[PDB]
């Protein structure tokens, strides 16, 4: 039903903008643009986050109560949209959900895309106000979105700068606008400790913690269960991001809906760390020389090393062991309702529905 | 006001401290602190601080004097509007291909930053506000009213920034979801060159976050009830002031000195619907309208020189001076209708320091 409800939350927000003191023709233009900004970026995904709000709420506890839950559910889908528009600018994305990235469109470009990230982000809080301002969890829901957003921003910053020169005794150069940085990996950062730090922040909080907490706050949970949920969410985000990093190398872009770019974008990935952990000293030198380069021969070397050190096999073994670790933590929850949803989510996570 | 200048470090370090509580390795926490301290210092400092100072003054002149704990909450809100200014200017300079901001290179231009960090940093600066309002005002009765004013002021600014950026775009003069290879050739839309459309843009991109938001912050914190009719009068004065302030800005883009303004002029080449463009279109001959269509929105010296020459020809400097004189009077007349001596002094004073600061 949540999928039918989409139009309702979008049109509620578009109606808010239509109340602005603008000339009728200008209101018509802004409606056309923003309807597309929402449809294009909120639709086409698995909707795992939104569906998770709906299920957690149902299994913790009418149409009026569903109107509030589906609002929160669509707000996380709007947050996903905001983060993916910004991520694709940052990661020089080509494709998103089998459509061109929003920032690439000649009618949009980076100039609109930056402004649109802020619009999508701010639409959430207007929608929570419209549907939940008189709820007791209202300020607690507002704070959950803000804290999970702040954590994602830090994660995105680490993902984007972990190998940067400013981090590899000297300070950021405020006088350099002409000498580009040559991306090189920092071997001191190639460890799972650093990787887990990035991954819990850029994915776990907004993808797992935020939807579960939304459903729980709305259903009325005040409680030490929230720390257990936080810990499961971290295990789940790590598991989900490792699979994503796997797909960037071994996935099919027609199936994933996006084009792989981590080797050329100098990302600290799970396949990188796993390879560094297993490979020979000359192969470490090969990685340093060829990683972080938007050049076919360079990415081919890295890709060949991922085949050589059987990264596909190590991932399969990781997934098996991490799913067990997640299930073991879920069993310690002592809440049958939440446990069913989380066990179910774990099964559909990579496929959706 | 002295409390404001000196308490910057306090709000900056309170937010930095919040991030230092994250589950991160000690060396990674040290790197995040170094980066974010600079993102705040570089983009929150160097301005007139008119918005922040306005919160401080409105609060002071609404109340009957104020303890340090009350000042801590006012200066928080004041610095939060300076952080909002920082977020909006960082994004604005990406959109407008800015070169200089407050006599320093724009943040997005730095090789250690770039657009990839700048976009993420706009979101950080924006979200830092709400964390700071929570830390210092969560137990206040105006708490929900303050965060709602920030988000509505921001939503209105985003719409104006969109109109400022797309008013002359082909999609407005259906959006093509299949075109990522055929660039749009920037052209002015003569049907949009009117003050009606101009006021719609400037009221949204400037008046709400620059005038309405800081006055309402000081008023909500001082305890004026959200149902009070004075808030609509303030909204109307803020619109008059926002329009007045933006027109002066457009004036400075052509006639200002970049060492004094701290920024390099670009509205002609960036194809903006400005006050000098509308005033010239209103006064000029049909062949001069053709000259504008042919030479505006072109990053080319000869093309910009034509537009500059037309602004000298139609005495835009003189028409601006006549506008400023008439708009200042209209603002003062609306201020006199407030029936609040405290707010009236602050707004009269603001109107004097608006272009200089202090
Ligand atoms: O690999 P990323 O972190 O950029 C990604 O997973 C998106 N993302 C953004 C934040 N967390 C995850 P995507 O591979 O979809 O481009
Ligand atoms: O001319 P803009 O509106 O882009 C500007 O005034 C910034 N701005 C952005 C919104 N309102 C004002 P700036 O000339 O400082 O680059
Ligand atoms: C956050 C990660 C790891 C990848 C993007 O999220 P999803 O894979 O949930 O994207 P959609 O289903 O929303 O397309
Ligand atoms: C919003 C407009 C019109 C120009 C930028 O604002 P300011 O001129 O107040 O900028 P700073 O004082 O903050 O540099
Ligand atoms: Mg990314
Ligand atoms: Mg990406
Ligand atoms: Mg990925
Ligand atoms: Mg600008
Ligand atoms: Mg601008
Ligand atoms: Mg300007």
């Amino acid at each position: 039903f949540f999928r039918n409800m989409y139009d309702k939350y979008r049109d509620a927000f578009l109606s808010h903008l239509n109340e602005y003191s603008l000339e009728e023709e200008i209101k018509e233009h802004i409606s056309k643009y923003y309807k597309l900004l929402f449809d294009y970026n909120c639709l086409g995904g698995k909707n795992n986050r939104g569906i998770l709000v709906i299920l957690i709420y149902e299994y913790v506890k009418n149409s009026s109560e569903w109107e509030k839950a589906a609002c929160l559910a669509w707000c996380i889908e709007i947050l996903q949209a905001a983060f993916l528009v910004a991520d694709d600018i940052m990661d020089k994305g080509e494709m998103r959900r089998n459509k061109y990235c929003w920032y690439l469109l000649k009618d949009v470009e980076t100039k609109n895309a930056v402004n649109d990230v802020l619009l999508l982000y701010n639409s959430i809080y207007k929608l929570i106000e419209i549907y939940l301002r008189n709820e007791s969890c209202y300020v607690d829901v507002i704070a959950t979105f803000r804290d999970a957003t702040l954590k994602t921003i830090i994660g995105q910053h680490l993902d984007t700068n972990i190998f940067s020169d400013k981090y590899s005794h000297r300070e950021i150069d405020v006088n350099n606008i002409n000498v580009p940085e040559q991306p090189v990996i920092d071997i001191n950062m190639i460890n799972f400790g650093v990787y887990k730090n990035i991954v819990i922040h850029k994915t776990a909080y907004y993808s797992f913690f935020l939807p579960i907490v939304c459903g729980m706050l709305l259903a009325g949970i005040a409680n030490l269960i929230y720390k257990k949920i936080e810990d499961i969410s971290m295990l789940m985000g790590e598991y989900f991001q490792i699979h994503d990093d796997y797909l960037d190398i071994f996935g099919d872009s027609t199936k994933t809906g996006k084009v792989g770019s981590d080797i050329q974008n100098n990302k600290l990935t799970w396949p990188l760390i796993k390879t560094f952990e297993l490979c020979s000293e000359p192969d470490k030198i090969k990685i340093v020389k060829n990683y972080g380069k938007n050049n076919l021969a360079c990415v081919k070397v890295i890709d060949s090393l991922y085949e050589q050190y059987k990264i596909r096999k190590h991932y399969e073994s990781y997934e098996k062991a991490q799913k067990a670790k997640i299930l073991s933590a879920i069993n310690e929850l002592h809440h049958e309702g939440i446990e069913y949803v989380l066990k179910y989510l774990l099964e559909i996570l990579f496929t959706g529905v």
